[PDB]
Protein backbone atom coordinates (compact mmCIF):
# COMPACT_ATOMS: atom_id res chain seq x y z
CA UNK A 1 0.00 0.00 0.00
CA UNK A 2 1.20 3.34 -1.01
CA UNK A 3 2.30 5.86 1.66
CA UNK A 4 2.89 9.81 1.74
CA UNK A 5 4.63 11.70 4.02
CA UNK A 6 3.84 14.98 5.38
CA UNK A 7 4.33 17.65 8.49
CA UNK A 8 0.74 18.43 9.85
CA UNK A 9 -2.22 17.80 11.99
CA UNK A 10 -3.58 14.42 12.17
CA UNK A 11 -6.62 16.46 13.87
CA UNK A 12 -7.10 17.73 9.77
CA UNK A 13 -6.34 14.68 8.05
CA UNK A 14 -9.19 14.56 5.53
CA UNK A 15 -9.99 10.83 4.57
CA UNK A 16 -11.74 7.67 5.70
CA UNK A 17 -9.76 7.20 8.87
CA UNK A 18 -6.82 7.86 11.00
CA UNK A 19 -5.41 5.55 13.46
CA UNK A 20 -4.83 6.05 16.58
CA UNK A 21 -2.31 4.63 19.26
CA UNK A 22 -3.66 3.41 22.46
CA UNK A 23 -3.67 1.26 25.14
CA UNK A 24 -5.86 -1.58 25.79
CA UNK A 25 -8.40 0.00 28.20
CA UNK A 26 -8.89 2.65 24.57
CA UNK A 27 -8.90 5.61 27.35
CA UNK A 28 -7.15 8.53 25.03
CA UNK A 29 -4.76 10.51 27.15
CA UNK A 30 -2.93 13.72 26.45
CA UNK A 31 -1.13 14.60 23.41
CA UNK A 32 -1.72 13.74 19.87
CA UNK A 33 -4.63 11.47 21.29
CA UNK A 34 -6.64 13.84 23.44
CA UNK A 35 -5.85 16.63 20.54
CA UNK A 36 -8.29 14.01 18.36
CA UNK A 37 -10.42 13.95 21.56
CA UNK A 38 -10.95 17.52 21.84
CA UNK A 39 -11.37 18.43 18.20
CA UNK A 40 -13.27 14.69 17.35
CA UNK A 41 -15.39 15.09 20.64
CA UNK A 42 -16.95 13.25 23.52
CA UNK A 43 -18.40 10.62 21.59
CA UNK A 44 -15.41 9.13 20.74
CA UNK A 45 -14.16 8.29 23.84
CA UNK A 46 -18.31 7.17 24.68
CA UNK A 47 -17.95 4.47 21.82
CA UNK A 48 -14.37 3.30 23.20
CA UNK A 49 -16.23 3.11 26.37
CA UNK A 50 -18.92 0.76 24.63
CA UNK A 51 -16.34 -1.50 23.34
CA UNK A 52 -14.38 -1.74 25.96
CA UNK A 53 -10.78 -3.72 26.81
CA UNK A 54 -9.21 -5.27 23.85
CA UNK A 55 -5.98 -7.15 23.70
CA UNK A 56 -2.69 -5.27 22.65
CA UNK A 57 -1.63 -5.80 19.62
CA UNK A 58 -5.64 -5.29 18.40
CA UNK A 59 -7.48 -2.84 16.74
CA UNK A 60 -11.01 -0.93 17.45
CA UNK A 61 -12.92 1.21 15.01
CA UNK A 62 -14.72 4.34 16.16
CA UNK A 63 -16.32 7.68 14.82
CA UNK A 64 -14.27 10.17 14.32
CA UNK A 65 -16.85 13.01 15.40
CA UNK A 66 -16.21 16.43 14.00
CA UNK A 67 -13.00 15.64 12.58
CA UNK A 68 -12.79 15.32 8.55
CA UNK A 69 -12.91 11.87 8.56
CA UNK A 70 -15.06 8.86 8.89
CA UNK A 71 -13.41 6.72 11.64
CA UNK A 72 -10.49 6.16 13.99
CA UNK A 73 -9.14 3.34 14.15
CA UNK A 74 -7.53 2.59 17.82
CA UNK A 75 -4.53 0.12 17.88
CA UNK A 76 -3.45 -1.10 20.94
CA UNK A 77 0.55 -1.01 21.16
CA UNK A 78 0.37 -1.03 25.13
CA UNK A 79 -1.46 -1.29 28.29
CA UNK A 80 -1.41 -5.03 29.98
CA UNK A 81 2.19 -4.69 28.50
CA UNK A 82 4.57 -2.75 28.03
CA UNK A 83 5.04 -1.26 23.65
CA UNK A 84 7.45 -3.18 21.80
CA UNK A 85 8.53 -3.47 18.58
CA UNK A 86 6.20 -6.48 18.24
CA UNK A 87 2.99 -5.19 19.46
CA UNK A 88 3.36 -2.57 17.16
CA UNK A 89 3.66 -4.33 13.94
CA UNK A 90 0.74 -6.36 15.59
CA UNK A 91 -1.63 -2.91 16.00
CA UNK A 92 -0.55 -1.94 12.68
CA UNK A 93 -1.51 -5.02 11.16
CA UNK A 94 -5.02 -4.97 13.23
CA UNK A 95 -5.75 -1.48 12.53
CA UNK A 96 -4.98 -2.25 8.41
CA UNK A 97 -7.56 -4.98 8.60
CA UNK A 98 -9.85 -3.07 9.84
CA UNK A 99 -9.24 -0.78 7.03
CA UNK A 100 -10.11 -2.97 4.91
CA UNK A 101 -12.78 -5.04 7.02
CA UNK A 102 -14.49 -1.29 6.47
CA UNK A 103 -13.60 -0.87 2.74
CA UNK A 104 -11.60 2.35 3.69
CA UNK A 105 -9.08 4.08 0.95
CA UNK A 106 -7.60 6.84 2.81
CA UNK A 107 -5.70 6.21 6.22
CA UNK A 108 -3.79 8.26 7.92
CA UNK A 109 -0.97 7.15 10.54
CA UNK A 110 0.85 9.61 12.93
CA UNK A 111 4.82 9.67 13.33
CA UNK A 112 5.20 11.10 16.30
CA UNK A 113 9.59 11.15 15.98
CA UNK A 114 10.66 12.18 19.22
CA UNK A 115 7.41 11.98 20.69
CA UNK A 116 7.61 8.27 20.56
CA UNK A 117 7.68 7.53 23.84
CA UNK A 118 9.73 4.21 25.11
CA UNK A 119 10.83 2.97 21.85
CA UNK A 120 13.53 4.05 19.32
CA UNK A 121 11.47 6.01 17.27
CA UNK A 122 13.15 5.34 13.62
CA UNK A 123 12.70 1.36 14.24
CA UNK A 124 9.00 2.17 15.06
CA UNK A 125 8.61 3.85 11.93
CA UNK A 126 10.28 1.27 10.31
CA UNK A 127 7.80 -1.46 11.86
CA UNK A 128 4.68 0.59 10.68
CA UNK A 129 6.21 0.73 7.25
CA UNK A 130 6.66 -3.02 6.27
CA UNK A 131 3.37 -3.62 7.26
CA UNK A 132 1.39 -0.76 5.49
CA UNK A 133 3.61 -2.00 2.23
CA UNK A 134 1.91 -5.36 2.60
CA UNK A 135 -1.42 -4.20 2.65
CA UNK A 136 -3.82 -3.41 -0.31
CA UNK A 137 -3.02 -1.33 -2.55
CA UNK A 138 -6.96 0.23 -2.47
CA UNK A 139 -5.58 2.10 0.46
CA UNK A 140 -3.57 5.32 0.52
CA UNK A 141 -1.69 5.61 3.79
CA UNK A 142 -0.58 8.99 4.77
CA UNK A 143 2.05 9.26 7.85
CA UNK A 144 1.63 12.58 9.47
CA UNK A 145 4.79 14.07 10.98
CA UNK A 146 4.45 16.86 13.67
CA UNK A 147 8.03 18.38 11.89
CA UNK A 148 9.25 18.93 8.84
CA UNK A 149 12.46 17.73 9.48
CA UNK A 150 11.24 14.66 10.20
CA UNK A 151 8.67 14.14 7.48
CA UNK A 152 11.45 15.16 4.99
CA UNK A 153 14.10 12.45 6.12
CA UNK A 154 10.82 10.47 5.34
CA UNK A 155 10.17 11.06 2.13
CA UNK A 156 13.91 10.55 1.42
CA UNK A 157 13.35 6.85 3.08
CA UNK A 158 10.38 6.18 0.79
CA UNK A 159 12.52 7.58 -2.29
CA UNK A 160 15.39 5.59 -1.18
CA UNK A 161 13.14 2.90 -0.95
CA UNK A 162 11.67 3.49 -4.69
CA UNK A 163 14.98 3.60 -6.34
CA UNK A 164 16.33 0.31 -4.70
CA UNK A 165 13.08 -1.24 -4.03
CA UNK A 166 15.00 -2.45 -0.85
NA1 LIG B 1 -0.75 6.09 14.09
Amino acid sequence: ARIRAVQGDITEFQGDAIVNAANNYLKLGAGVAGAILRKGGPSIQEECDRIGKIRVGEAAVTGAGNLPVRYVIHAAVLGDEPASLETVRKATKSALEKAVELGLKTVAFTALGAWVGGLPAEAVLRVMDEEIKKAPDTLEVTGVHGTEKSAEAHRRALLEHHHHHH
